[PDB]
């Protein structure tokens, strides 16, 4: 099982809260997201570099700034619609791509 955090690349995501942690379990195939104010377990598909998932999110009222909420909302909407994941053979960083651009990167670790 590995975990990552986001480093946003697109401005839609500059306000994403920093404590979101994304986990993938290689044994049972589970994907979760965890933070102080959001949780979600993914129903998902990942084929040919294309990832799409529904995280069934819970969110704490009043915990986020308006800008953070919009960024979070947009992120889960984008993940549902589908993104392309670009890994590499050097380390565990993954670029998340959509609509001709890099939207964000996943950096391994908390
Ligand atoms: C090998 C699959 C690892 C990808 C898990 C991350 C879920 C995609 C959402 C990123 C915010």
């Amino acid at each position: 099982e590995k975990e990552w955090h986001i480093v946003p690349v697109s401005k839609d995501y500059f306000s994403i809260p920093n404590d979101l942690l994304w986990s993938f379990n290689t044994t049972n195939k589970s994907i979760n997201v965890y933070s102080k104010c959001i949780s979600g377990k993914a129903v998902y598909s990942f084929n040919a570099g294309k990832f799409m998932g529904n995280f069934n999110v819970k969110e704490v009222d009043g915990c986020f700034m308006d800008a953070q909420k919009i960024a979070i909302d947009k992120l889960f909407s984008m993940l549902k619609d589908g993104v392309v994941l670009k890994g590499n053979k050097i380390n565990d960083t993954i670029l998340i791509e959509k609509d001709g651009e890099v939207k964000l990167k996943l950096i391994r670790g908390i």
